[PDB]
Parts: structure tokens; sequence; C-alpha cells
């Protein structure tokens, strides 16, 4: 009986952190099993890199971090499929979406060659878009340091990602993240209790194939 | 007046590092600016982690050494256009052909996913593909003992070499690399030295599309 793969996508600050989090843990306390993952997953060889990338600690010709970025995804590919075959759900933070979201933004960079590098990865049961409001969103602090922390760039980015959401082969569900905490949580959960009994009767797919 | 990109790519032991480094000796011995670049380039953090693979002291996912392979070329796609505006030719040992020949020997792999993230590379004016029958390349000593140095996954390759070269967008020009050293450098020379001077007239192209 496998495991779900849910992602979760949205506009900066959000929640992905947050309420990825808090799912595993409520999926846990309710007796099934549950992992994080988050990408990109900075502790590999290619994850320092793009670590360091995002730090602005180091630039990297564009094409070519937009491969590592999914290169990173890939390096995953054998333990998620292991995980989600074992029967252990996986919510993920960011996945394929923010890659192509993210590159897609920048000049001169269609949104069919981003998603090439990740056609065939383990497509999602389940993939949520955190909805925010700017006002919203500001108030919950200040951008970081990091690259891509900028209106302008996260403006473009949102663009993408409602590109993204008519894709149809996937199952996109939005999210009003400009309610409380809790109140996001639980109908995250819900949403997710569902994915995990139903969508899971159905082989794991392939992402864009 | 650019420079012409030229590719060397061929059969195992055909000679593409010694006709790549006799050529560009030729080539500036008659006058013309001309550099050797090859693929992987091992330097970089991209390149330390293919040639770890390479030599089988680390173990990558497949799909996931593809896309460093190709980021590999991406990283240099700055130096090589500033090079080409120049007026430098560039000799280049391997290739994005090398990339899908490789992988797409590997099974469960597409000709079109492999191609994929180097559409967009310079594009070459010319490439070169050294021939050569086994009997004789195997009278070049022995396998060595890097990854893919045996013979079953070589003619997987060379399928697919084949097939890259159905691709009339590309100026392939076939080679006996079974002569001499100096009669197939001379055979090299003259179809490098027609590029350099006419292929450049049209603005530098883009691989695949
Ligand atoms: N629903 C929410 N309401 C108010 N603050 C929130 C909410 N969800 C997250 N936060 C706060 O907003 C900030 C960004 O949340 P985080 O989960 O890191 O976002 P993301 O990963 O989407 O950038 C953190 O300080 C977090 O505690
Ligand atoms: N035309 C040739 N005839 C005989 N030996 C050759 C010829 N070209 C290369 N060699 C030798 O064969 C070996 C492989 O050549 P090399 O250029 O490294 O090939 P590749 O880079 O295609 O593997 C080297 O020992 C080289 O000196
Ligand atoms: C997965 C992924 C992410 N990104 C960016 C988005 C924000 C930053 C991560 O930071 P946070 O998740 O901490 O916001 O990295 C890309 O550009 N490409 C990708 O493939
Ligand atoms: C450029 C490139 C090369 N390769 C392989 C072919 C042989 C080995 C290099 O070794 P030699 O060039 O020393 O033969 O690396 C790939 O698998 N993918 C690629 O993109
Ligand atoms: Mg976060
Ligand atoms: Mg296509
Ligand atoms: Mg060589």
């Amino acid at each position: 009986r496998r495991g779900a793969l849910i992602v979760l996508e949205g506009v900066d600050r959000a929640g992905k952190s947050t309420q990825s989090r808090k799912l595993v843990e409520a999926l846990c306390a309710a007796g099934h099993r549950a992992e994080l993952l988050r990408f990109p997953e900075r502790s590999t060889e290619i994850g320092k890199l793009l670590s360091s990338y995002l730090q602005k600690k180091s630039d990297v010709e564009d094409h070519s971090v937009h491969l590592l970025f999914s290169a990173n995804r890939w390096e995953q590919v054998p333990l998620i499929k292991e995980k989600l075959s074992q029967g252990v759900t996986l919510v993920v933070d960011r996945y394929a979406f923010s890659g192509v979201a993210f590159t897609g933004a920048k000049e001169n960079f269609s949104l069919d060659w981003c998603k090439q590098p990740d056609v065939g990865l383990p497509k999602p049961d389940l993939v949520l878009f955190l909805q925010l409001q700017l006002a919203d969103a500001a108030k919950r602090g200040a951008f970081g340091h990091e690259r891509y922390e900028n209106g302008a760039f996260q403006e473009r980015a949102l663009r993408c990602f409602h590109q993204l959401m008519k894709d149809t082969t996937l199952n996109w569900k939005m999210v009003d993240a400009s309610k409380s905490i809790e109140a996001v949580h639980e109908d995250i959960r819900v949403l997710s209790e569902d994915a995990i009994a139903t969508a899971t009767e159905k082989p794991l797919g392939e992402l864009w194939k």
C-alpha cells in the first residue's frame, strides 16, 4: 500500500516550511508513516553548490544552476521511490514547480525548456499551492537576503506558477494561506488525508510525461 | 570576424584527444587564434563530481549525472561566446553529442529526454566524427578502467551517435580515423580551415533549436 507524494508550493512567506513541518507531525500523530523532504536539499555535494548560490556566496550560470536544481531532485529519486513503496507518505517543501517558476522568471527562459530536466520525476499525488496577498505576506516580516528575494522577481515567478497550474495532468489544490497557522494547517491536513487514502490506489506516476 | 566552434566526437580510442591537440597546434601555426576545450571539463566543482564518477570513485544517479554533464557545458558558455566573439576558434574534444550518446546508451533513456538539457547551447559550426573499426581500435591498446569502457556499452553509444548524425541542422563530417595520426590530422585540418573561413559568415547558432 504505497505512500502518497505530497508537494507544498506557494508564494514567499506563504508558509510552505511551516505547513510542511506541521503536516508531517499531524500525519504521524494520526498513525501514518510520513516524512519530510525539501528542495533544494542542501546537504549533498550538489546541494552545497546550490546553497552557496542562493546565499550570493557564489555566482552560477543560469542554465547550469537550473540543471543543478533538477539534478538535486533526481539524486533523491531512488530514496523517494523506496520510501513510497514501503508505505511512507512524503511531504515535500518545494519541488520541480519551484524549479520551473524561478528559472522561468528570468529573461529568455521558456517554460518548456525549464521543464525538461524534471520530466520523468516521481509525479506528486497532490500539489498544494499556498496563496497569499503581498499586503498579507509583507506583514510576515521582511524579505530575506537570499537570491530571488525581491518583489519584482517573486511576481514573475508567480506568473510562471499560474502557467503551471493550467496543467490538468496534476492534482493542484489551492490553499488560502492568509489564515492563521492552525487554520491553514487544518485545510492542508484534510486535503492530505484524502490524497493518502485515494490518490494512492493508482501507481506512482511520472511528471510531465 | 568571429571564430568557429569545431567539435570532435567519435568512437573510443579513435583519436579525439590526439587530433584536437594537433589541430589547435596547426591552426595556431597557420596564424589563426585557436584554443582547445574539452568536455567534461574536470577542473570545476561540477567537473570534479563528474571525474570522481567516471573513475568509479563515486556513484551518481543516472539522470543526475546526465544533468551535471550538461551543466558542465553551460558553465563554459559565457567563456565560449566571449572567445568566439573575439575571433578565437575553439576546438572542442567531446560535446553535447557524447552527453546524449553515453546516457542514451543506458536502459530507459530516450534520445529526446537526453537532448533537452543541451538545447540552446552554442551550435558547433563543424562536428567531426572520427570513425574506426574495433579491430583497429583494439590495436590501440586496451580499454581503460573508467566507467563506460567496455565494448557492449560503447556499441550502444555508437548506435546513439548514428541517430544524432541524422540531424541535418548540423554540419557533420565523417573522418576515417583508421589512418595514421598525421593522415587523419591532415583530413581534419583541411575540413577545419574550410569551416573557419565560411561557416563563420553566419552568426553563432543555437543547438537543437
Ligand atoms: N498562516 C500564517 N500566518 C502568520 N504567519 C505565518 C503563517 N505561516 C507562516 N507564518 C510565518 O511567516 C514566516 C514565513 O513562513 P515559512 O513557513 O517560512 O514560509 P515559506 O517557507 O513559504 O517561506 C515565518 O516567520 C512563519 O512563522
Ligand atoms: N590514427 C591513429 N593511429 C594509431 N594510434 C592512434 C591514432 N590516433 C590516436 N592513436 C593512439 O590511440 C590512443 C587513443 O588516442 P586518443 O586520442 O586518446 O583517443 P580518444 O580521445 O578518442 O580516446 C592513444 O594512445 C593515441 O596515441
Ligand atoms: C527547488 C528549487 C528552489 N528554488 C529556489 C526558490 C527559493 C530558494 C529556496 O529557498 P526556500 O525554500 O528556503 O524559500 O530556491 C529554485 O530556484 N529552483 C528550485 O528547483
Ligand atoms: C562530455 C561527456 C562525456 N561523457 C563521457 C564519455 C566518456 C567519458 C570522458 O572521457 P574521455 O573524453 O577521456 O574519453 O565521459 C558522458 O557520459 N557525457 C558527456 O556529456
Ligand atoms: Mg520555506
Ligand atoms: Mg519537447
Ligand atoms: Mg580522449
